[PDB]
Parts: structure tokens; sequence; C-alpha cells
């Protein structure tokens, strides 16, 4: 599944809504691996809406238990991420992913 370990703890009370825009920061790589994204490299929070499928699954239940400001390491295992098929020429085959994912605000 998604493991998440706090890197810095939210305000603890405001948590994301089902189909409310998440506004975060991340960096992504390969579990012991190589680094592949980083929206804090193009100097642009990353957006997704909430519970619409729009993101893997280890994203999707790991910021829904994050509260505004958090920041956490969310280790990845294949079946929440890209699974036996990875995603096309950057993630292989049955590959754990490490994200660091800071939650900025909702909207
Ligand atoms: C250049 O950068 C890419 C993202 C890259 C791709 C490659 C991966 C390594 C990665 O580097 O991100 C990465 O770090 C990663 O694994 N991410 C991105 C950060 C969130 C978690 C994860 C992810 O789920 O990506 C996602 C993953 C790759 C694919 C999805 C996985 C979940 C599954 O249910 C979806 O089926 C549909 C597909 C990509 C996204 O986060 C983007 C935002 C979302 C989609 C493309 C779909 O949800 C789509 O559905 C129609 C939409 O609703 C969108 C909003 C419609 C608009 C027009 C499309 C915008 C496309 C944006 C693409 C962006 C910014």
């Amino acid at each position: 599944g998604v493991q998440v370990e706090t890197i810095s703890p939210g305000d603890g009370r405001t948590f994301p809504k089902r189909g409310q825009t998440c506004v975060v920061h991340y960096t992504g790589m390969l579990e012991d691996g190589k680094k592949f994204d980083s929206s804090r490299d193009r100097n642009k929070p990353f957006k997704f809406m909430l519970g619409k499928q729009e993101v893997i699954r280890g994203w999707e239940e790991g910021v829904a238990q994050m509260s505004v400001g958090q920041r956490a390491k969310l280790t990845i295992s294949p079946d929440y991420a890209y699974g036996a098929t990875g995603h096309p020429g950057i993630i292989p085959p049955h590959a754990t992913l490490v994200f660091d994912v800071e939650l900025l605000k909702l909207e």
C-alpha cells in the first residue's frame, strides 16, 4: 500500500475533502534509486482534485490523510503506483516509489 511518514506536521485539523483541489510541492524518486520528478525544480506547485482518480492510489490515500501544512514521506508499493506495467519510459515494472509531498493549501 502506502506508508506515510511525517517530515513536518500540518495543522492537524484541515484535511482535504473529496472533490477538493490539493496544492502540493513534491519530489519523486525510485526507492533507493534515481529522482525522476520534482515540482519544486519548476517553481510551480502541483495541483490535483482528490477522489477523481487523477493520481496513483498511493497519492490518493496518502494525501487524503494529510492536513494543511503537512510534509510527509510517502513510500508507495508497486500495486499502489504503476504495478506490473510501470509508466512507459520513466517507471519500470514493480517499482516502489518514494515521494516527498508537502500539502500547501486547498482550493
Ligand atoms: C509532465 O508531467 C506530468 C506528470 C508526470 C508523469 C510521469 C510521472 C512519473 C510523474 O513524473 O509525473 C510523477 O512524479 C508521478 O508519478 N505523479 C505525478 C504527481 C502525482 C502522482 C503521480 C501521478 O499519479 O501522475 C499521473 C499518472 C502518470 C497517470 C494517472 C494515474 C492515475 C490514473 O487513474 C490516471 O488514469 C486516467 C492516470 C499523471 C497526473 O498526475 C496528471 C495530472 C493526471 C492525469 C494525466 C489524469 O488523471 C487525467 O485523466 C484523464 C487528468 O484528469 C488530467 C488532470 C487531465 C490533463 C489534461 C492532463 C494533464 C497531464 C499532466 C501530466 C503531468 C503534469
